[PDB]
Formats: structure tokens, C-alpha cells, sequence
């Protein structure tokens, strides 16, 4: 059973959805016009069933409203700033956090605003300083598509096949359409012009363990330069690489990605804690 709820917020009405497992929390933030909906897998298997998984909407998206400030609330550390206020209402200081892709960097942008993170975990998400956009990311169509405000119903096609992978369903264009398109182009602006923290500086001094986890087929992330980021606690002291999935292993090979999340999220809350 999923519990489903929305929460008022500064940012807008945020849905939340909240797997029923009684163990440590994990906040799991979807990507550039996805929706938690996408965790399924996670929400409703084993990860779920044992931990207590949170993965909301970021404004804009599923079933959350559009901001109330897209100025405010559409950009890495707006919606670092939103999900931040989503823990603090839900009385969760210490989350192991999960970011995909736009996810990633968020999650990196909240380092500084929830100190007490057990740890990130980031699939689909080169930590880049502005500059370094060309050498994280791989160039295409389906990139442009990242902060572009108008969606055709073949943009949302292209975009949804691109991020989602393997397996594709209908109900993946219904979360993509609903998406404010705003937020799309306001975000990627804001990025390029720096507006929030150094990605690259931030997880080389970060303390806590970040753990990166990419499908090798994926067509938006450089594996070859993250595999070079520099972190200050990079889990089991590698990035790491699932064969036969793409940009999203978490639903094109589940089975695979949970046994990293499981044994990060154990690493991370269970294991004896010393400085
Ligand atoms: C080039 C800037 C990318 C910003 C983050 C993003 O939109 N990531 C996408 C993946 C890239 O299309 C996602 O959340 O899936």
C-alpha cells in the first residue's frame, strides 16, 4: 500500500507518496518532468516494503501544482529549498537522499540545507560546474528538449523513450505532458548562469558518502568524466556502472539498482557510526 498525500508548502501543494516500511527514510527525487510516480519499482517492492520511501513531486510536475514563484521555486536550489521544507514538515531530519538526473542535482544543492543526510546517492547526474556542461553531458536532440519550454506530443514521446528507457508505457507521456513547461526553461538558465552552488566544489568537499550509479547505455551522461569527478567520500571508492539499462536502472534494471540502493542505504544507517 502506497500512502499518498499532499502537503501545502511555501513552494505550492506537493504530493507525496510514502511507501509503508518502518526502517530508515529515503527521499528519492525524480528528474526534468518525470514525477515520483516513476519509483514505482522502489516505492512498491522490496526497497519500500523494508525502508520508508518518500518520493514527492517537484512543483511543476505530477501531481503537485505548478509553483506559486516559478522565479523562486524552478531551479536546482529552489527545488533543493522545496524539498527541504517537504522533510522538515514530515519531521525527517536524516534521510539517505536518492537523486535521478535533475534529482541529482538537487540533491547535491541540498547537502547544504540538510546537514543531517545519512547520504546522496546520484544516477543520471554529472556534478558539473557551469563551464563544464559539454564535458558532463553528451550533445542531442533529445537534450535540447532539457529546458525547452513547448512540448509537442512528439517532443514528450522523444523526451519520455530518451530518459525513461526500457520498458516504455503510455502513462510516461501523461506525467511529461502535465509538466510546466516554464520550469523547464527557467531551470537551464538559471544552471548555465551559476546561480546556485559550484556542483563540481560542492561534492569534492562534501563529507558524507555519495554513491553514483549509471547504466552504461544511457544517452545523457559522460561515463568517462564522472567516473574523474573528484568526491570527498565517494562510496565503496568508485562509480559505478550497470550493464544493458540506460539513463534510468532504476525501472529498466531494478533488480540490479536496488542491490546498490539496499546496500548504500544499509551502509549509510546501520553500520556504526564514528567521525
Ligand atoms: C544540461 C542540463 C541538464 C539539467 C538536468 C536535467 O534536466 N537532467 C535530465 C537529463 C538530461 O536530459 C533529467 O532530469 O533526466
Amino acid at each position: 500500500t502506497i500512502n499518498y498525500h499532499e502537503l501545502e508548502t511555501s513552494h505550492g501543494r506537493i504530493a507525496v507518496r510514502e511507501s509503508e516500511g518502518e526502517g530508515a527514510p529515503l527521499l528519492m527525487i525524480h528528474g526534468n518532468s518525470s514525477s515520483g510516480a516513476i519509483f514505482a519499482p522502489q516505492l512498491e517492492g522490496e526497497i519500500g516494503k523494508k525502508w520508508r520511501v518518500i518520493a514527492p513531486d517537484l512543483p511543476g510536475h505530477g501531481k503537485s501544482t505548478d509553483a506559486i514563484d516559478p522565479d523562486r521555486s524552478y531551479s536546482m536550489e529552489g527545488y533543493a529549498d522545496a524539498m527541504t521544507e517537504v522533510m522538515q514538515q514530515l519531521g525527517i531530519a536524516d534521510a539517505v537522499v536518492f537523486g535521478w538526473s535533475l534529482g541529482g542535482h538537487i540533491g547535491i544543492e541540498m547537502i547544504a540545507r540538510y546537514p543531517e543526510m545519512r547520504g546522496l546517492m546520484i544516477t543520471g547526474t554529472p556534478p558539473v560546474a557551469r563551464e563544464e556542461v559539454g564535458q558532463g553531458f553528451k550533445s542531442g536532440p533529445d537534450m535540447a528538449l532539457a529546458g525547452q519550454e513547448i512540448f509537442s506530443e512528439r517532443d514528450v514521446e522523444s523526451y519520455a523513450r530518451s530518459t525513461c528507457g526500457e520498458p516504455f508505457e503510455a502513462s510516461l507521456l501523461d506525467i511529461v505532458a502535465r509538466t510546466d513547461g516554464r520550469a523547464r526553461r527557467i531551470m537551464f538558465e538559471k544552471f548555465g548562469s551559476g546561480t546556485g552552488g559550484n556542483q563540481r566544489d560542492i561534492v569534492a568537499e562534501a563529507q558524507l558518502p555519495i554513491a553514483v550509479v549509471n547504466g552504461r547505455d544511457g544517452p545523457f551522461v559522460e561515463l568517462d568524466f564522472v567516473s574523474k569527478v573528484k568526491f570527498g567520500n565517494l562510496w565503496e571508492g568508485k562509480t559505478h556502472v550497470i550493464d544493458n539499462a540506460g539513463h534510468a536502472p532504476f525501472r529498466e534494471a531494478p533488480a540490479e539498482f536496488d542491490a546498490y540502493l539496499a546496500r548504500f542505504i544499509r551502509d549509510c544507517t546501520q553500520l556504526e557510526h564514528h567521525h
